[PDB]
């Protein structure tokens, strides 16, 4: 997890500073756009029932779980105080202890432990972090610490470096001058030592300063109710400036296949481009021949490219690296180039499945689907790619329904003999077995501008009825948008989801694994129906 920050080039952090969770809820996925994580400001937070003035531990805990039910993202337990910029009161460190060290004991996958606090108490944070990992942080308000000559500093980083995962030193910037003794002091620091460093100067003359900081920068967000500390910038802000400085280079992404003309990917990673400040392009390059598209893959300026029909098996040729997902299918849709230093690396991955995955990710709510029975409607590629996203989130009993045995089975032998696919046949139906199976997801991966046979209708019609609380259909087709099986999942109650929605969850997939950076779903969707 920290592992995951140190190898990625840049990471940010948003800080979550709402007094509810609750508050979060609606436009939370909108908010965490960009960012590898999410501090909570507990002493934003407030609790209904308190009269001392600090946040219960059962509230506290409450609000974290809360947020968890409502993102996937690392989280990271900040409680700051008052004379480090927060609301936290400096003399109650019993009651920051006891809420920290219950953080950790829920898994919070970082604690942000200031160096204010008694060493006893930051060895007993220490002592009981178990797979949390320790930010030790400081913040000089005062703006007198120098950077090239940091005698404070060095003694926060000495009593810093027993505990340390993470050190975070955040100073106050007077002027420019201040910013580039900063990293001036990041080069020498980073030289004697290897504990991962968060180092910035907050204040509007300190924004340079975040800008440079590669590693675990603080962003925010327009609908937070205000930044955490002088300075601060959005994710949109932090590239657009870094694109302005230098720091980011625009680069050229592309769709390879034949036809798209009529593709809506470069409308979809256009909007991504516009949403996150940054400064690239994505162009349809439709070709004759596979063959064509390798001098695109070495302009100097290549990002990567998106790879659709008939192209997704015979480009594989000129891969050096694949994807798990790319190997076991077989086939690429995502191009991804990786500068080890100037040696050209081309890695296939592929999204398709994503699409299938993420849309019930987002689709689900609290429901999990673990121990709970799926159906897969089909047996061409995109079925296979079903069964494992139905797989990977753990449904335990497979449901596979086709025209034939035969088809059924061509898939199923894809996968090991234990991977929960029950085969069903629609000649000797099994009716009695089925009656009393209640199916939380469901996908059709079969072609929409035709009917069924009345014998398979029957089936999918029966199963159906069938249904669990919060239970998600899914359509792959998009042709027509509102499909003939969607009608009939829609008046037997199934939250119902469309082949587009998976279409534009796979290009945010492939834009995430180039730019390190998701985008919203909402507003990238509005602009790829228009």
């Amino acid at each position: 997890v920290l592992q995951k920050f140190k190898t990625k080039k840049r990471s940010t952090f948003l800080t979550l500073n709402y007094p509810r969770i609750e508050d979060a809820l609606p436009t939370l996925r909108d908010v965490t756009v960009g960012c590898d994580a999410i501090e909570v400001r507990v002493d934003y937070l407030k609790d209904p029932k308190s009269s001392n003035g600090i946040s219960s531990l059962d509230f506290v805990a409450e609000q974290i779980s809360l947020l968890r039910c409502s993102t996937t993202l690392p989280i990271i337990f900040t409680i700051r105080t008052i004379s480090q910029g927060g609301l936290f009161p400096n003399d109650k460190e019993e009651e920051a202890k006891e809420l920290m060290l219950s953080a950790m004991r829920y898994g919070c996958d970082f604690v942000d432990v200031e160096l204010g606090w008694s060493s006893e108490t930051i060895n007993i944070l220490y002592q009981h972090k178990g797979y949390t990992k320790l930010i030790m942080s400081w913040h000089d308000l005062s703006g007198t610490w120098s950077w090239a000559r940091p005698h404070e500093w060095m003694q926060k980083v000495e009593l810093a470096s027993s505990y340390a995962d993470v050190i975070k030193l955040v100073g106050m910037a007077n002027n420019l001058n201040d910013n580039l003794e900063l990293e001036e002091f990041r080069t020498r620091i980073t030289n004697s030592m290897d504990i991962p460093l968060i180092l910035f100067n907050m204040g509007r003359f300190g924004q340079l300063s975040r800008i440079l900081n590669k590693f675990m920068t603080p962003v925010t967000h327009p609908l937070l109710p205000s930044k955490a500390a002088p300075g601060q910038l959005t994710v949109k802000q932090l590239n657009e400036a870094r694109v302005l400085i230098g720091e980011i280079l625009p680069e050229k992404f592309f769709l390879f296949g034949k036809p798209i003309k009529h593709s809506r990917s470069p409308i979809l990673h256009s909007t991504a481009y516009e949403l996150l400040g940054l400064p690239h392009t994505y162009e349809a390059f439709e070709t004759d021949t596979v063959d064509e598209v390798q001098k695109v893959l070495n302009l100097p300026d290549f990002g990567g490219a998106n790879v659709t029909i008939p192209y997704k098996l015979s480009v594989m040729k000129f891969m050096d690296e694949l994807s798990d997902e790319a190997r076991f299918f077989g086939a690429v849709n995502t191009i991804i180039p990786i500068r080890i230093g100037d040696k050209l690396v081309l890695r296939g991955d592929n999204t398709d499945w994503r699409g299938i995955y993420d849309t019930f990710a987002n689709a689900l709510d609290g429901v999990s689907l673990r121990d709970t029975n799926g159906l897969v409607i089909g047996a061409g590629g995109t079925s296979r790619a079903a069964i494992y996203s139905l797989h990977r989130l753990g449904v335990s009993r497979i449901y596979l329904l086709n025209r034939t045995l035969a088809n059924s089975y061509r898939v199923q032998d894809v996968f090991p003999p234990d991977y929960n696919i029950h085969i069903i046949d629609s000649d000797n139906i099994p009716s009695e077995e089925l009656s009393s199976v209640t199916l939380s997801a469901v996908v059709s991966t079969i072609p929409a501008d035709i009917e069924l046979p009345e014998k398979v209708a029957s089936v999918i019609k029966a199963l159906l009825a069938n249904k669990a609380d919060g239970g998600v259909f899914l359509d792959m087709a998009y042709k027509p948008l509102h499909t003939p099986l969607m009608a009939v999942a829609s008046d037997l109650e199934w939250k119902c989801c469309n082949g587009l929605e998976a279409l534009v969850r796979q290009g945010l997939a492939s834009f995430h694994l180039w730019t390190g950076m998701t985008a919203p779903f909402d507003a990238v969707y509005q602009k790829v129906i228009e």
